[PDB]
């Protein structure tokens, strides 16, 4: 009876834990379709371009290696704030926000929801749309919220339910808090139209809700960053103040760099002040101050006219190639001789695709081809391959037939 | 009235905040001797040659940058334990513990923290010397658990009071959570002598209590790696299972590329299996996954022989320039005609000194000489260079005259 006896065997990550799963896997044509990482079209990590020129610029700087302040690298800290909220915008024009380097999405996510926890003074309820990233329960649930739901999708006409989530949102108590994905909603990738956007934003100042918003996928809904930050601005512009996280772990491949931002958008730059005494004082005990390389790379990219440029180019290129590989699964499918209605496939946008594979279906697609995907029927289409689209289109075919 | 009307301005750093401060400052001749950063004998950030060459080998190959792990770099994690354990170690050989990478001291703290706030069924107590580094107060607070305190220092006598320790430490209730310093207590600067460290041992032992050793200074204290976690290696050989955090922010000067680890000791593999599954629970949540950098160099540094042998040299090469600059000091205060006795100066070990001025003596230090460092009178004789330590010596004459 020693100090852990008593301590239980945790069972292993919904999302991350397949990759777990994956690497041990001795079949040859195994593909990791779990995670969310972009595979270029060998089916291989790809390190951007211009990220390799950042970091040979780095290099050559001779830069060093000391402590970065407890909110971060500022430039890095602006140029965040500014690609979330435009160059126009009279939030960042009038300096009424707070931008704080984060530990990548989750990091961010987290520091504001705990940030919450401690000064959010009207509710201890967070509403999230059904369904949503795994991760955002335990986020704010550790962070010591209460964690609510909002219909959002509908399984059996493979869309957005409007007419539910209008409902819902409306019956919200006021002054309690929103999650919102920016674009690229996780894992259904289907997004309200702009019109519903619109309508949402309406009852979100209606009933007087704080709106996080979620944005780790800017520039893969379209493959255009200021058109998937519309919603965003939208809500800022009537009159919301939202809260935000931002990840650059897709959009920049920066992955294990752990690079993102937590934003808070206030009345005047004097509670912006006052807000960020508080986020470091939240900070400091947490991790001190934040990792500088994904930070400094980031930066260099976005605060360089020529970087920045190739690296709108580059964000084109990989969600160009997702499309590409949307369709090329559709048309295998039909190919070997699939009945079924595969459409949603093409339909939905971002990295994924939520396919409607029943768990005995995904059981079967790991232990006979290989493929590994997330438990509710959920893959990562951005990491399919030109030489592999086949083998997946034979599999799901397969298991379906 | 928005939502964060009521949010009030915090204050800044203690430590941290002295480099706000410094940056602000208009004086060439400023000295920033807040904060515990290394500094060359040019008076400038030290990057190690070892940390060059490895950077250099990384880029060379042409790495990924896909994430990691929820624990970390295995190869990271495997050679961590090594370096605290020993490598001839029982612990170690027979595989009864778990090492995870953290966001460097603050991070592996803080995860253990709420860890044990989480597991640790036996008490919410957690005993710090007095004094010890500011951070240690909030880093339990914020996590759930209570503060307390064991004398540790003596400011008549500038050193040790082991017989108030020894008392305090008899009466600390069987099974609470007590925190020891591995080597080159911050801020005194002061270590229990190896016999002294003996008797601790036993009493921890006899008491049963929960040992948590933060360890950010090996190979700064004596300039020798193996000799610097004696004390560590000494309880778990006396049947100790203790937690420990480790920082590569000093010795491998990786500051701002956050590398670190936290290990449990544990009775077995199938222990160490179990903690390590609720302890990926427990970071999934907070920030998912590791900045793989600082990580990727440190075991690039550690599993290369050659470079290995190039860091003890390098480590060597910087705590000897510290002893260089405590004689120098010393010797400038004589021959400036200081009458005080400034022997500690001297006797204390590892980056700091705690010279004893009074707080309107650091204010003066600053303000007419624009050296920074934290108002307990703690100076970091790290930073201290050749060519500035007559200023430095002169300044503390005049405000001590
Ligand atoms: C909506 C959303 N927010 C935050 C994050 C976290 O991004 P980081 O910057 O890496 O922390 C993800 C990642 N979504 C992923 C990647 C795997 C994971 O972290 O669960 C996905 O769905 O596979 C996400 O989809
Ligand atoms: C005992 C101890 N533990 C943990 C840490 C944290 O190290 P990180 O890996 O950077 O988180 C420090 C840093 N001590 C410092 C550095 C400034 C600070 O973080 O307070 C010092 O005392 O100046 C420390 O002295």
């Amino acid at each position: 009876s020693s100090w852990w006896s008593h301590v239980e065997m945790g069972p292993p990550d919904p999302i991350l834990g397949v990759t777990e799963a994956f690497k041990r896997d001795t079949n040859s044509k195994k593909m990791n379709l779990g995670v969310g990482a972009y595979r270029d079209d060998n089916g291989k990590p790809y390190v951007l371009n211009c990220v390799r020129k950042a970091e040979a610029m780095i290099a050559a700087k001779k830069m060093d290696k000391e402590y970065l302040p407890i909110a971060g690298l500022a430039d890095f800290t602006r140029a965040s704030a500014e690609l979330a909220l435009g160059e126009n915008s009279e939030a960042f024009k009038s300096g009424r926000y707070v931008t704080v380097q984060g530990i990548s999405g989750t990091g961010s996510l987290r520091v504001g929801a705990n940030f919450l926890q401690r000064f959010f003074k009207f509710s201890r309820d967070v509403y999230l749309p059904k369904p949503s990233w795994g991760n955002h329960t335990p986020i704010f649930r550790d962070a010591g919220l209460q964690l609510q739901a909002y219909r959002y999708y509908d399984p059996k006409t493979c869309s957005l339910d409007f007419t539910g989530a209008m409902e819902d949102i409306s019956k919200i108590p006021e002054k309690s808090i929103i999650l919102l994905h920016a674009c690229a909603h996780n894992p259904t990738g289907v997004d309200p139209r702009q019109e519903q956007w619109k309508e949402l934003a309406s009852v979100v100042k209606k009933r007087n809700l704080l709106a996080y918003f979620d944005m780790a996928y800017q520039g893969f809904a379209s493959g255009d960053i200021n058109r998937d930050a519309w919603a965003l601005r939208h809500f800022i512009e009537q009159g919301i103040d939202v809260v935000l996280s931002q990840s650059y772990a897709k959009n920049m491949g920066l992955y294990g760099e752990r690079a993102g931002a937590f934003t808070v958008i206030c009345r005047d730059a004097e509670e912006a002040k006052r807000v960020e005494s508080q986020l470091k004082i939240l900070i400091r005990p947490m991790y001190s101050n934040p990792p500088m390389n994904g930070a400094r790379i980031a930066s260099l990219i976005l605060n360089t006219p020529e970087l920045r440029k190739e690296w709108l180019v580059e964000v084109k290129g990989m969600a160009d190639r997702i499309i590409s590989m949307r369709t090329q699964l559709v048309s295998n499918l039909k190919k070997e001789g699939s009945s079924h209605n595969w459409q949603h496939i093409t339909d939905q946008i971002g990295m994924f695709c939520f396919t409607g594979l029943k768990p005995e279906q995904v059981e079967r697609l790991t232990k006979e081809f290989s493929i590994y995907m997330t438990k509710d029927g959920r893959i990562s289409v951005a990491g399919v391959a030109s030489s592999n689209v086949g083998y997946l289109a034979h599999a799901i075919h397969q298991v379906t037939k």
